[PDB]
């Protein structure tokens, strides 16, 4: 069934109900500071980095689950209630949550008393504003108190989820009830010493009171949905002093019938020069001056509007790169809107803090922040060239690199784990991915550090030259790279062999010695050594471009000699040179990522999809009929049942979940991708439905996630919970899905001197029209698609046919025309 | 103002009301085990390590607080209700909560029906047991379901808090509802893989049904006190996958009027041999056989009791070495029960978990389990001397050493820090307590290696060796000792100048170079140093002590001569070589640690009390007007108002909390002490009283946490909060205060070659007998005490008079009588 649905014209998704089968959030903000929000105002924010400076309080695995965040309770007549029904949980006579575009609006109504919250952190500020609208939907005068809620965070959060034994006693605020514009109460833990930041809590209005500390609002042995100081309908006036600081004021409205009220509220982050952090000069009291502006900046619900018309227009123009108009809406949805959204939010977050991962341990990652740029070079390529500089900064003159990066600080570090071979490569194919969509040859020039080194810049292309030549001198035995730590699989650990619990298979240090060899990586290397080689000639060096096309043979021949099953590729040799994803095996027989891959990087690859003798045909089948579900296509088969102490994290998940069984839907677009290579885009284009938000909301009870962005994982076949997706919003499935919908299915996608036009998607798409600008021109493409089995389509651009699929760029502020017959 | 009162015959402290001020706690199990168990059922059990073995979930800082632990659900015709009050809150017509020594009582009756829980790890058991006794006090048939109920936690305490995107796939459990003795659950998540550790919660009857997946159990949008499960009546059967596992059984039964019921749970933690992990060839089935084996040995309530009476019989024997008997039963209560309790509890958990300390990042502090030696070598003596080899085989062959180590594998790790120099030293404080309590000398003989190294083994007494020639090798420009990272003071770091918010100061690096010294380090030097030419002289080492002696003296000199501010004691000089703690800075003129402890080294001591030309009574004289309160002693006056960035943390802190102007109890025995030893016995008692847990219970309201145990910390006078206290149960506030009333108030304490008996406490206690077996001997000490000031006594043994105070120890097996006069 369904708890909502998807209104496009407003670019939102509708939540109906309170009771989903999970949290369904939405992410404000885009530049530095974020909002994670639940349809019940659930969530926290941040500025920067979730670890090391969150404002607001949350609680992971709490009873019941997301019962803490932006809480607004209203008493009317001594009755009390949230609209959005938790934490009070009352009964309301309407509810709807709305997920836009930056932006969420939740609305709630009881006996004659609707309120709506419009959320959203507006475009160039560091803070979440909240417009409050409370009207009066009986044929009499009502009268009521609002009380504000929010739980500050100690801006450290793992410090503030862990040590209390010191900050018990170092909590410390600020009331300020009469302001330039209302009341506000400042958080201001540790200014007093090292931090140059706090927060502030503000209405526009004079609040009839306030509280500062937690327990007297909410009161002993009660729960957020018993909170003391609403029932009693009077604000306690609370001044904190250690123990748990929060934000509250308490509003008084009077309402004629029909007539309705404005309230803005703003959470802000606020910096102050170390030489201008106090307004006195026994520095006790903090200079407000930065918080006042802030306030001022939302005084009025003008100025609210305009900051949303602005973050709308904003939206606007970043969609309009690409989009599409075809029979299918759901897969219009998809593309024009959510995934380029969804993308937007994995390019900032990276993996760091969703309502799964707990933004502490995790940051910016190489690998993943690599991948994230295939799908968000197209939306705002200044800010993807930074990131291509900021991520190479973290590599090692070696070639290798730190597998993330602190978020804050920009800096490299070991917390998850360190030496995973494949990360070098996934350089290579960010600056590739980049310089086809913007042709910025000239980031190559761009000198770049290592390991933040003043004094090791040596040009971008050097970068790619070491990440490239890390490969090449680091093949084992079959000539295959050798897997280290691990390559994309994070699980598999063939130099782990690890007894001790508890220490994890990321970063227990590995055993010397042995010849573990990943197959993943050698299509990584055949792929993306082939763009390396390109960047190399492009630059004038037939020297090292020659030398590296012939590196890419060696290890493509490898492949195909020592990576090669019978019927499906090889994943990898383990420490003794043991075949794995082999049907000699009993368990774990093919493993999907080389299949995606090897094909992807040409390997393999026949006459025709009919040609049932290439081997790249014959995997594709394999994946098929072995990993296929109605859900999307599992990992490997069969998933082990007990643990496999020479392959590491893996085989310690039940089977069906994660890495041993479960749909990593990351690797299924490799497989979409390589269906269109082969020539099959009906069989691609199926896959893409299994795992994409619009296919599977009509059986949101099943998915249980969010029901418009993709999860890292569903639940896959030999799982008792098959279906049921996990880890939702922060995943490379996004831009890779992007990545094969967008260039490979739709297929427009931009090269080093022009943009190919290449469908692959089978007949269930008969006629559509991509809008793409590119290089500053703007190409309307008409596509009509018999969907014929290995059809591939001639163009004719406009009012001429030309030879082959691309299209030469034309110039700026041009507007091309290219008829498209597949 | 009080929730409660002390039972000494029961030896329990008996809570009368849910209603208390904040969670009050006690400690189950004294060996392997251990259970954290509030009046209310909440807490969480661990297998040695809270760390990496903790067997169940509980959550910090939950709204309300403590709302998670041991519960009965009770199903009366529908009205659901919990004896232990939370979670559900009903209405109950009697309550009682009852903390005994290493076991706990909780009763609730509401609608005639009683549920009585009796709470205790027993001895030898790695289990936490549960004897459930329900009665029917109406005059009618009752018919009811008692629902059991624990959240598991993934034993890894860390990473159950914070790597979901793991975890929430690897929850694994067994049920076995036709047992040989009743229904068990079986929790057995990562022992497919590297775990051989599964825990066990089973009930001595066939279950009605069961419950192992939580959401299930509670529901969705459910708090613990709506669970659905109970308010349905029946369990659901729940398997669990993934998710959060729970154990939990459903018991009916029906009782004629005045009847009653008994049911026995356990909570086991269970491990196999390798080779003995599955009860299949396939590997898919645990092996139980330890489980039903735990689980038989508690089938009866006779065994329950049995059991219950070993504990108590334990615990008669442990307190029967030293005890009191006098006018004060306040005073009593104390020697006899509490204080030594408490000793036990700290010895166990070091500062590791409490209701404050989280049980994650600190494992057993090198300078905390040292010091907890010196009130608990009188308990078990076999014990701590185990317990000085484990902590001196973490120590580094220059004499520093690590500042904790884990307690699961007895290594050590620099994770809250590194190069503490009042470490060292400690070290010498446990040994000498301990020959001076044992007489066995062999120890010193005991080889020991220098961080677990094997082949690196070196007899005790070189440890002691390392220890004293470090300070010894380590002094600055004024002869004093280099403070380093921080000397007892955590937070007086003075090698930091930290500008970087976020990080802590225990673990930030520090910068070389400087001359920053401690005058604490120094007292501490003369103090255990004199120890270490004893222990060297008594070895035979005429040379060693010699030096030992020369450089003690020399350290004693430069205190006097660069340590005294003329009012009192320096407290170090900063990296610049500036004054700490002196009269000439308008903030921090006085600090505490100094004072007590150069004192106790007998620095500065005159001709009398009445000498007020002696620099120890105007450094006592100080500290009495500047840092009392009537809640104990402040650590500096007057706190710190503003970041002192070459302090470090220290001036972090508001005023009046912790170090910066708390009352940091651990340091105020110290004082103590120097009063008795400048002959002011009671100014000495009346510091003891201040702080002390049955003389602080009338005030309840006030000091908030548990009234039968000391605290890290009282807010100081400079705090708003002054008065209430904070990191309860874990802190050497108890050994030390221990050693100080039993020591040197009451005066009776153990030297090398004979008992001390040296009375000074004051007039408050004219006359006590104090019965102390030592050396295999019975001393019963009846003294006559007038309680002047400077009056020190004179014995008689036996019928005749003795030189001195030092009863040369008697054979043992012998009882002597001690008459003393004051
Ligand atoms: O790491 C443990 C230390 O942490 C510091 O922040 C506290 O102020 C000390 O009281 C404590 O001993
Ligand atoms: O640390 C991050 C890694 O943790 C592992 O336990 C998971 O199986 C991986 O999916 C994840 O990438």
């Amino acid at each position: 069934m369904r708890y909502g649905h998807f209104d496009d014209a407003a670019r939102e998704y509708v939540i109906t109900t309170p009771h989903t089968p999970y949290p369904w959030i939405n992410y404000l903000g885009s530049e530095q500071f974020f909002s994670l929000l639940s349809h019940q105002a659930g969530g926290y924010s941040f500025y920067r980095d979730a670890k090391m400076r969150r404002l607001t309080r949350y609680r992971y695995n709490n009873i019941p689950a997301d019962a803490g965040g932006r809480y607004l309770y209203v008493n009317d007549g001594g009755d009390v209630w949230t609209p959005s029904w938790l934490p009070v949980k009352a009964d309301l006579d309407h509810f709807e949550a709305r997920h836009g575009l930056g932006y969420s609006r939740i609305t709630g109504e009881r006996n004659g008393l609707k309120v709506e919250t419009l959320f959203f952190v507006p475009l160039g500020e560091n803070a979440e504003v909240q417009k409050v609208t409370v009207t009066n939907t009986s044929d009499a005068p009502k009268t009521a108190t609002l009380f504000s809620f929010v739980e500050f965070c100690l801006w450290n959060a793992q410090d503030d989820q862990t040590n209390y034994q010191r900050n018990l006693s170092i909590g410390e605020v600020e009331v300020e009830q009469d302001g330039p514009h209302g009341s506000a109460i400042y958080h201001k833990t540790e200014y007093r010493e090292r931090r140059d930041h706090y927060a502030v809590f503000g209405v526009n209005t004079r609040a009839d009171g306030f509280d500062t500390d937690r327990d007297t609002f909410v009161g002993a042995y009660n729960s957020l949905g018993e909170a003391s100081v609403p029932r009693a309908g009077k604000s306690a006036d609370s001044v904190a002093s250690g123990w748990y600081p929060i934000g509250s004021h308490s509003v008084a409205v009077t309402l004629q019938p029909g007539e309705s009220r404005d309230l803005v509220y703003v959470l802000g982050y606020l910096e102050n020069p170390d030489e201008e952090k106090w307004a006195d000069d026994a520095h006790q009291v903090v200079n407000k001056a930065p918080a006042h502006a802030l306030l001022g900046r939302f005084a009025t619900s003008e100025q609210v509007d305009a900051a949303l018309e602005a973050l709308n227009s904003y939206w606007t123009n970043l969609l309009s790169t690409y989009s599409v108009s075809s029979t299918d809406e759901k897969l219009d949805r998809m593309v024009n809107i959510w995934n380029q959204y969804q993308c937007m939010v994995t390019f900032n977050m990276s993996r760091s803090a969703s309502f799964f991962e707990t933004g502490i341990g995790r940051g910016m990652g190489f690998r993943d922040s690599n991948q994230d740029l295939l799908g968000f070079v197209h939306l705002i390529p200044e800010r993807a060239r930074e990131r291509i500089i900021d991520i190479a900064s973290t590599q090692f003159a070696d070639g290798s690199a730190y597998h993330q990066y602190q978020p804050l600080t920009k800096r490299g570090n070991n917390d998850i784990g360190s030496g995973f071979n494949d990360d070098p490569l996934w350089l290579i194919a960010g600056v590739a991915a980049y310089i086809k969509e913007s042709g910025d040859w000239g980031i190559l020039d761009e000198p770049v550090p290592f390991d933040n080194e003043p004094g090791s810049e040596v040009p971008l292309f050097e970068h790619l030259t070491r990440s490239f030549q890390f490969t090449v001198q680091n093949r084992g035995p079959h000539g295959l790279p050798l897997i280290g730590r691990a390559d994309w699989n994070d699980c598999l650990n063939l130099n782990c062999f690890s007894t001790t619990p508890g220490e994890s298979f990321q970063t227990t240090e590995n055993q010397a010695g042995g010849v573990a060899e990943s197959v993943f990586i050698a299509a990584q290397f055949v792929l993306y050594g082939a763009e390396y080689a390109t960047l190399a000639e492009r630059r004038g060096l037939a020297d090292v471009a020659t030398e590296a096309r012939k590196y890419v043979d060696e290890v493509r021949a490898a492949v195909l000699e020592h990576g090669w099953d019978g019927q499906w590729f090889l994943r990898a040799y383990d420490y003794y040179g043991n075949p794995v994803g082999t049907d000699a095996k009993p368990e774990g027989k093919i493993w999907i990522e080389p299949q995606g891959f090897a094909v992807m990087a040409g390997i393999g690859v026949g006459e025709g999809p009919d040609d049932a003798d290439a081997p790249a045909v014959k995997a594709l089948d394999s994946v098929n009929e072995m990993l296929g579900t109605p859900h999307g296509l599992v990992l490997q088969y069969p998933a082990y049942t007990t643990y496999q102490i020479e392959l590491g994290e893996v085989s310690t998940y039940p089977p069906g979940y994660k890495e041993n069984g479960g749909i990593f839907c990351h690797n299924n677009p490799w497989v979409i991708i390589a269906e269109t290579v082969v020539g099959r885009g009906a069989q691609a284009f199926d896959y893409y439905k299994r795992i994409t938000p619009a296919y599977r909301e009509d059986i949101s009870d099943t998915h249980k996630l969010e029901p418009y962005v993709y999860a890292q994982m569903i639940a896959g076949k030999e799982a008792v919970r098959a279906g049921e997706a996990k880890n939702s919003w922060l995943t490379g499935t996004a831009a890779w899905n992007f990545v094969a919908v967008s260039q490979y299915l739709l297929g427009v996608r931009p090269d080093y001197d022009g943009l190919v036009v290449d469908p692959q998607i089978g007949p269930d798409v008969p006629s559509y029209t991509v809008t793409r600008v590119a290089r500053g021109a703007t190409y309307e493409i008409t596509v009509t698609n018999s969907g014929a089995p290995g059809a591939r389509a001639s163009l004719t651009v406009d009012g001429a046919p030309v030879d082959g699929r691309t299209v030469p760029y034309a110039p700026a502020g041009s507007t091309v025309r290219v008829e498209v017959t597949v």
